[PDB]
């Protein structure tokens, strides 16, 4: 507690996430990534709804797609409402995406203010 160091709110949007950098290119979601652990969250550049994970683990890039069921956001069976709390309260858990592939979350990777 203090003067500073106090973000008094609930969460960000999904838009204005930062790991969500939109639907860039497949190319730019896999040259960003240098350790094991960064990643990003983007919609397939022309399928409006299909959100791609980005993440770098084990040397590899490993990509996997949100399915929206039963009004649900998931990876793995288990989902939540929205992207931007899937992401953050699966980040804070330290979950795993996919039991199948075995890969969690840390440090986002933020994204440019690409006007152009």
């Amino acid at each position: 507690m203090g003067h500073h160091h106090h973000h008094h709110s609930h969460m960000k949007p999904l838009a204005e996430q930062d790991w969500y950098h939109g639907a860039i290119p497949r190319i730019e979601a896999q040259e960003l990534l240098k350790k094991q652990g960064d990643f990003l969250v983007r919609e397939s550049h022309g399928k409006p709804g299909e959100y791609v994970l980005s993440v770098y683990s084990d040397g590899q890039r490993r990509h996997f797609i949100i399915q929206y069921v039963d009004n649900m956001y998931r990876f793995e069976g288990t989902g939540f409402s929205n992207i931007p709390q899937l992401i953050d309260h699966h980040y804070t858990t330290k979950q795993v995406i996919t039991k199948k592939s075995g890969v969690v979350l840390l440090n986002p990777i933020p994204k440019d203010k690409k006007w152009i």
